RNA sequence: UAUUAAUCUAGAGUGUGGUAGGGAGUUUUGGAAUUUCAUGUGGAGCGGUGAAAUGCGUAGAUAUAUGAAGGAACACCAGU
């Protein structure tokens, strides 16, 4: 029910999260890798970000969505795949951004698996 | 060489001017981010690994935006 808004994309290491939003805050609609049928390790796969992509597209053209905002967020190879989807669907994407949780060198993180 | 009587300034220090440096201690401030809580938006998976599984999830998680709290450590300056 309105023309602006923004998208987010979340494509962590291990899985990815997509998310359409109002600019009031206010969510609309998610989609990530589980939502589909395969799950457990094949759904880090950038070719699973880019079908969530498209269903998230799909599932926000419905609502009558114009030019947005894209902030992709998160660390690993599927994120791209969401730039190819959105680009080739036709949407007025307008401006591009990074919104990864990078921190300033504050709390630890955990430490090297070996 | 040792002892002693002395003398001098290059040895070594003090003064003068200029001069750099994350040198140290004490006393104050800041912001990112995590976590928890609260507020809305939302409905099934999330997390996880070589692959899985304990674990978390409609009693609304993850996510998205805002606010509060507390604690810790100070990217980018940063280098033959």
């Amino acid at each position: 029910n309105v023309s602006s808004g923004i998208i987010h994309v979340s494509c962590s290491p291990n899985n990815t999260i997509v998310s359409a939003s109002d600019p009031g805050g206010n969510v609309l609609c998610w989609a990530s890798s589980g939502t589909m049928g395969f799950k457990g390790s094949r759904k880090k796969t950038p070719y699973s970000a880019g079908i969530a992509a498209d269903k998230v597209a799909k599932t926000v053209k419905e609502m009558g969505m114009a030019t947005v905002k894209l902030f992709v967020k998160g660390t690993g190879r599927g994120k791209d795949t969401a730039i190819r989807s959105f680009a080739n669907a036709g949407l007025s994407i307008t401006e591009i951004n990074e919104k990864t949780p990078i921190p300033h060198n504050g709390c630890k993180p955990p430490k090297r698996p070996r």
